[PDB]
């Protein structure tokens, strides 16, 4: 089997992408934001405490012919941005794209904090790390990707993520028509449970590449790409007024700017993010200091590929035994 779904921004800056989800018979469709990140399905539901309900789509378990408590089962997540989410267990029946799982642990959310309740347009979140990650308690539970991959025609999924545009994941097949060249893969760790690998260095703008091992999750669910101080301070270097602000949280750079292209390696091959996918406009309605899209990752504890990087290349997520990433230029 195989499923292809179409992943949009939910705004003009890029700061996550939704993808349709159907779950339940009949089908209630949320949109969720694919999270390579993370390995927890949760979701906006009937049971969420209703003044942290805010726009959302919310899943209704009691409408669901295929929906079942998993009895005594629990889930409490709290990510990287300190957001979080807790609640209760189903099993239902999840499709995306076409591709459909059975038995699929949704977890349906008692409470969510307020960065979840002030972003309507999000319904939840797919979680597509490793499942040793899953929160589920007392017995931890499988991500969509496991659960679908003996069933798929390749064990792979692949994200495709548009500037500015929509974009595509795939799960059980690569699209040779979705990408240029070859895709060069390099190998994973699946230590920490993340999509975890190293980039083989980097080059500011039109500048001479540095070789120098970068060790870092490609990690669809984070908006920015995350590096150390010594990458982030040679890149806003090369860009007229930027500055690292405590006060905003982050390098920030004049509005006016023409920003310079950022290249990472992968293996020989070379990804180029465009200047522009660089820029997270002004940091307060009608602000002229703009929002940079590298930041350094000192204190996060991991570099982060975030979407600022992934959405620069077509990235195959191969879950073979040993499994693997891939990255190709589009």
């Amino acid at each position: 089997s195989t499923g292809s779904a179409t992943t949009t921004p939910i705004d003009s800056l890029d700061d996550a992408y939704i993808t349709p989800v159907q779950i339940g018979t009949p089908a209630q469709t949320l949109n969720l934001d694919f999270d390579t990140g993370s390995s927890d399905l949760w979701v906006f539901s009937s049971e969420t405490t209703a003044s942290e309900v805010d726009g959302q789509t919310i899943y209704t378990p009691s409408k669901s012919t295929t929906a079942k408590l998993l009895s005594g089962a629990t889930w409490s997540i709290s990510y990287g941005d300190g957001s979080s989410s807790s609640g209760d267990v189903y099993t239902d029946t999840v499709s995306v794209g076409g591709l459909t799982v059975t038995g699929q642990a949704v977890e349906s959310a008692k409470k969510v904090s307020s960065s979840f309740t002030e972003d309507s347009t999000i319904d939840g979140l797919l979680g597509l790390a490793f499942s040793t990650l899953n929160t589920v308690s007392p017995t931890q539970q499988k991500t969509f990707f496991d659960n679908a991959k003996a069933s798929l025609d390749s064990p792979v999924f692949t994200a495709d993520l548009g500037y500015h545009a929509p974009g595509t994941y795939n799960f059980g097949f690569i699209d040779t028509t979705a990408y240029t060249g070859s895709i060069t893969y390099t190998a994973v760790s699946t230590k920490q449970g993340f999509w975890e690998w190293t980039s083989t260095g980097y080059a500011v703008g039109s500048g001479t590449f540095k070789s120098t091992s970068i060790d870092g999750i490609a990690d669809t669910g984070t908006t920015l790409l995350y590096l150390p101080a010594t990458v982030v301070s040679a890149y806003w270097a090369q860009v007229s007024g930027a500055k690292s602000s405590s006060s905003v949280g982050g390098y920030v750079f004049p509005c006016s700017a023409t920003l310079p292209s950022f290249t990472f390696g992968v293996g020989s091959a070379r990804i180029v993010i465009p200047g522009d996918y660089i820029d997270f406009g002004p940091i307060s309605t009608g602000s002229s200091s703009c929002f940079g899209g590298i930041q350094s990752s000192a204190g996060i504890g991991i570099n982060i590929f975030g979407d600022v990087a992934l959405k620069a290349a077509f990235v195959v997520f191969n879950g073979a035994t040993t499994p693997t990433l891939g990255f190709a230029s589009k």
